[PDB]
């Protein structure tokens, strides 16, 4: 019905990574998350949306 969601930005390094490791798999575990969050220097709530929101625009009949 509206739209006044802000999302954030993500860096080549973040949305090619991201990308290289959801590409092959969307899951991630406790120890995983913290893993790239603190890696990546990202936080444990982006990459969870990050996965999210890629998967949505993933089309594959619903």
């Amino acid at each position: 019905g509206t739209r006044r969601r802000g999302r954030q930005t993500y860096t080549r390094f973040q949305t090619l990574e991201l990308e290289k490791e959801f590409h092959f798999n969307h899951y991630l575990t406790r120890r995983r998350r913290i893993e790239i969050a603190h890696a990546l220097c990202l936080t444990e709530r982006q990459i969870k949306i990050w996965f999210q929101n890629r998967r949505m625009k993933l089309k594959k009949e619903l």
